[PDB]
């Protein structure tokens, strides 16, 4: 099927410019005419351009409440990616910073929303290849979205990286599927339930392939009942088709979000501004 997505090109004079390592910035996008101010994030060598344009290609082709939307690109010195600003940051830093305030309702609901976004990416025949808690931003504490499609690939499995989030098949053979994304989903859920701990903390990345082959996995988080930990372990099966599907992960965590304290045991449980989701 033809990809009739629209690539929107933005005037640099329509911005009023967060993180470097390229550089991501924050700003306002004021389209000429319409009295409207959109809070945006602006991400500022031939290779780079091919890669930002590949990432821009992917984001322009997805449209889902739990996937980061692309607003457009600006064609200057280096190409800029303009996306919706997510004010609360990435989810990895957020659960670390608010460790003493994350309730089981928020944890289980984020798991539902991430699986919804990943399930949508599967519908678009898209393999994310880099699902992690650092790549999930927070619009509001009640609403998260998946991001960072720099590694994403469109399927017609994929034959080609963060070692501690990828499946054993991805490490041994470089094969990626939606089912290898389920593995990364499992590590991401583990990251949330441990309030931001680092997976396999201390183990260099080179022995990870040996550890997982001999049968070892990530430990059971303290707040996690066996019901939640079982779902994680299922995401880490050797046999990729034995792992759960994102549509099933939605159903399972949905049921748990209706009785959160049964599955997570936690102690003590600017005027014309328009968010990008309302500027269609
Ligand atoms: C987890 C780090 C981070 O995201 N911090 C952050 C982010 C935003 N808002 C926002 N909105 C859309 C996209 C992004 C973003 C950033 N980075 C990437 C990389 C790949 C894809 C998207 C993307 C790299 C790191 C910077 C942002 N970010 C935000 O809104 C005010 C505030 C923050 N924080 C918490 C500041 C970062 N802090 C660690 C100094």
């Amino acid at each position: 099927a033809p990809n009739q997505a629209l690539l929107r090109i933005l005037k640099e004079t329509e911005f009023k410019k967060l993180g470097s390592g390229g550089t991501v910035y924050k700003g306002l996008w004021i389209p000429e005419g319409e009295k409207v101010k959109i809070p945006v994030a602006i991400k500022e060598s031939p290779k780079a351009n091919k890669e930002i344009l590949d990432e821009a290609y992917v984001m322009a082709s997805v449209d889902n409440p739990h996937v980061c939307r692309l607003l457009g690109i600006c064609l200057t010195s280096t190409v800029q990616l303009i996306t919706q600003l997510m004010p609360f940051g990435c989810l990895l830093d957020y659960v670390r910073e608010h460790k003493d305030n994350i309730g089981s309702q928020y944890l289980l609901n984020w798991c539902v929303q991430i699986a919804k976004g990943m399930n949508y990416l599967e519908d678009r025949r898209l393999v994310h290849r880099d699902l992690a808690a650092r790549n999930v931003l927070v619009k509001t504490p009640q609403h998260v979205k998946i991001t960072d499609f720099g590694l994403a690939k469109l399927l017609g499995e994929y034959h080609a990286v963060p070692i501690k989030w990828m499946a054993l098949e991805s490490i041994l053979h470089r094969i990626y599927t939606h089912q290898s994304d389920v593995w990364s989903y499992g590590v991401t859920v583990w990251e949330l339930m441990t309030f931001g701990s680092k997976p396999y903390d201390g183990i260099p990345a080179s022995e990870i392939s040996s550890i997982l082959e001999k049968g070892e996995r990530l430990p059971q988080p303290p707040i996690c009942t066996i019901d939640v930990y079982m779902i994680m372990v299922k995401c880490w099966m050797i046999d990729a088709d034995s792992r759960p599907k994102f549509r099933e992960l939605i159903i399972e965590f949905s049921k748990m979000a209706r009785d959160p304290q049964r599955y997570l045991v936690i102690q003590g449980d600017m005027d014309d501004v328009v968010d990008a989701d309302e500027y269609l």
